[PDB]
């Protein structure tokens, strides 16, 4: 048959809006900004945003709309060579689906722990609390070994933090069941009712932002909000010399915008050919970076309040890693009237933000993979088995991040698997093929015939120069001034862990050069003609059903 289109223009936006607005906004951005000093994170953040994040995102959407194909076959239509971008995106999204559901596992654990008379992380008098812990209020009344009850609950119970990655400890069975419960939710929403949230689009979309306004209002009114915003906004120039801030902020754009995954291309392939997706992406792009920036005020206002209460530096008040959103926001809900009621709403909001995203990415790779075998899959019970196998295998690998030493594996996956040099590798090759091989001006003829008008030269230069320079320059300068990954600024990773971590990056990076080798080997003839035949697009806009022109 043919790839079914969206039922309406509104269906495309809500699916895309919930597909890349989520834990990448309210969870990953706050601690990446917190890790890389304060406001020095924002200059690379906005530079990468307006240089490549919007351009590459629109490029993927427009490629999907042009080819009417998924993550992988879109590149096959665009360019038979460099078709390994699809497989690299599939590997990246596979690892992302492996490690991104652990955040929802932790969120479910907090949601379950929240159904009590008193929130467990308000006061530290429980079994897991070390004798060093004491309350934030009486911290000033009472060196540098006095931990707060909030960090204790996250480390010494929820995580049961192990001394290192090479001490995995014992699997946390409570978190494994929470990990299975969210995976069962995704499976039961992917197999039946691929897009079944249409009845409650009003609540399932507006509430996550409605809660974000509530947290923002509470955060700004706190006594210590002044120092937090100055920490969040005012940049430190000396930190711009470290290449890590450019890598972190550079790939936080690519992470938050879900590009180089094949989900955007799949989402962009489900809309009409004669649909103006240029304007909607910019409005959708504004919603993402607006959410990350505005919610950044909320969490960083809490950090200033926490630092003021404890009388410690803002940079030393919480965890410089994943779990800042789990240390700041659960502290914010404590100061609210009826703390239990709001804490339930926050972690329900946190769940709805990521569940909608996980639905898109999991379906993105499933749709991308079934394109490889349209006959073997997408027919009867063979999709039932295949989707479960993807979810079951990806769940078992997620168990390694649930054990007591599971946090350290989480930082490895977070830094390497679906972020960092792997994203800079695919994003560079996405733009390099389009701008220099396919032709930036050559694609504009398709886009102008598609949205009805020719957009400005912003996209042309971003793919041609800005994105390759930003990707290549940051890739080179990261290795030149190499710094090993660390967890919470203290833990130094063992050599094999970094070697394992680089395998996660190289597992998808090596897809691009490999597929070139197979493509060259399969093609018969002289080497130059072999290459020349493999760069000719195979009629990407082969859809006479919708009015169109010739691709060349
Ligand atoms: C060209 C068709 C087959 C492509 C397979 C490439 C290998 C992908 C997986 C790499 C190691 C996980
Ligand atoms: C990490 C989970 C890996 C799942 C990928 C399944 C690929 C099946 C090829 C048809
Ligand atoms: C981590 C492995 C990803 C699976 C990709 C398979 C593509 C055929
Ligand atoms: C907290 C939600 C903010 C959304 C802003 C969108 C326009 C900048
Ligand atoms: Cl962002
Ligand atoms: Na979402
Ligand atoms: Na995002």
């Amino acid at each position: 048959p043919q790839r079914e289109k969206w039922s309406s223009k509104i269906d495309f936006v809500l699916s895309v809006a919930g597909g890349f607005v989520g834990l990448g906004n309210v969870w990953r951005f706050p601690y990446l900004c917190y890790k890389n000093g304060g406001g020095a994170f924002l200059i690379p953040y906005f530079i990468f945003l307006f240089g490549s994040g919007l351009p590459v995102f629109f490029l993927e959407i427009i490629i999907g709309q042009y080819t009417s194909e998924g993550g992988i076959t879109c590149w096959e239509k665009i360019c038979p060579l460099f078709s390994g971008i699809g497989y690299a995106s599939v590997v990246i999204v596979s690892l992302l689906n492996v490690y991104y559901i652990v955040i929802l596992a932790w969120a479910t654990y907090y949601l379950f722990q929240s159904f009590q008379k008193e929130l467990p992380w308000a006061h530290c008098n429980h079994s897991w609390n070390t004798p060093h812990c004491m309350e934030d209020t009486m911290r000033k009344n009472k060196s540098t070994n006095f931990t707060s009850p909030v960090i204790e609950f996250w480390e010494r119970n929820v995580l049961s933090l192990s001394p290192g990655i090479d001490h995995p400890g014992s699997l946390k069975w409570d978190l494994a069941l929470c990990l299975l419960l969210v995976w069962l939710v995704c499976f039961f929403c992917i197999w039946k009712g691929v897009r079944s949230t249409g009845k409650v689009v009003y609540f399932t979309a507006t509430f996550p932002f409605a809660m974000l306004l509530v947290l923002l209002v509470r955060g700004l009114t706190l006594p210590g909000a002044g120092a937090g915003i100055k920490f969040y906004l005012y940049p430190d120039i000396t930190r711009l010399e470290d290449p890590q801030v450019w890598i972190d902020a550079g790939t936080q754009i690519f992470f938050s915008y879900a590009i180089c995954l094949g989900a955007m291309t799949s989402l962009g392939s489900y809309n009409k050919y004669k649909y103006n997706s240029y304007r909607d992406c910019m409005l959708l792009g504004c919603l993402n970076s607006g959410t990350s920036f505005v919610s950044g005020f909320a969490i960083f206002s809490i950090l200033g309040f926490m630092a003021q209460e404890q009388g410690v530096d803002i940079a030393d008040v919480a965890e410089s890693g994943p779990g800042l959103a789990f240390i700041a926001y659960p502290k914010a809900v404590t100061m609210m009237p009826l703390p239990t009621f709001w804490s339930i709403l926050f972690f329900i909001m946190l769940l709805l933000l990521g569940l909608d995203s996980q639905f898109v990415e999991v379906e993105g790779q499933i749709t991308s993979l079934v394109d490889l075998y349209p006959s073997f899959l997408r027919k009867g019970y063979r999709r039932e088995i295949f989707i479960a196998f993807v979810c079951s295998i990806s769940y078992l690998l997620g168990l390694t991040m649930v054990t007591e030493g599971g946090m350290y594996v989480f930082q490895l996956f977070d830094y390497y698997a679906a972020s960092g040099v792997c994203l800079l590798w695919v994003a560079f090759f996405e733009c390099f093929v389009i701008a220099w091989i396919y032709g930036g001006d050559n694609l504009y003829d398709g886009i102008e015939d598609m949205i009805g008008y020719r957009p400005g030269p912003w996209m042309k230069y971003s793919w041609a120069v800005i994105t390759p320079v930003l990707c290549v320059g940051c890739f080179i300068f990261s290795l030149v001034k190499y710094v090993p990954l660390t967890y919470n600024k203290t833990y130094v990773y063992p050599n094999w862990a970094i070697g394992l971590g680089w395998s996660l990056a190289l597992s998808s990076m090596l897809c691009v050069p490999l597929v070139i080798v197979i493509r060259l080997c399969q093609t018969e003839g002289p080497f130059l003609v072999r290459v020349k035949y493999l760069l000719t697009p195979r009629e990407p806009n082969r859809w006479a059903v919708e009015r169109e022109g010739a691709t060349p």
